[PDB]
């Protein structure tokens, strides 16, 4: 491998998905989003993968947004030691399954929030 990053990169894509069956590629290699259930409420975690990544932290975010101690002030964007940590010599799936068990821990709940996204822009994928 010329670069040692795209090298290193994939490892960590084929490392969480692996660990995550339920795990959803959006964009490939760039956005991976893993729903999860707790107290019978459903979530989605949604991660992003900058070109900058692994050598970058990546970009996650939780809607709807809850009240949580690892809940941004915003309460939309994430922000947690767990994530804090990323690095090339950690496993990115690791850090997923630890915010996931933090709610296990304490179920969330729906923290006040913005009515629509400033630019609200988002149309159906279609039949094709």
């Amino acid at each position: 491998g010329l670069t040692s990053l795209q090298q290193q990169k994939q490892r960590l894509i084929e490392s969480l998905r692996n660990s995550h069956s339920s795990i959803a590629e959006i964009q490939k290699d760039v956005e991976y989003r893993l729903p999860f259930t707790i107290n019978n409420l459903t979530i989605n975690i949604n991660i992003l993968l900058p070109p900058q990544f692994p050598q970058e932290k990546p970009v996650i975010s939780v809607y709807p947004p809850i009240r949580h101690h690892l809940m941004d002030k915003q309460g939309v964007y994430v922000t947690s030691p767990l994530v804090n940590n990323f690095t090339m010599h950690s496993d990115l799936g690791k850090i997923i399954q630890s915010l996931l068990d933090e709610f296990w821990k304490n179920p969330p709940v729906l923290a006040p929030t913005s009515t629509a996204f400033p630019y609200l822009y988002s149309n159906p994928s279609g039949m094709s």
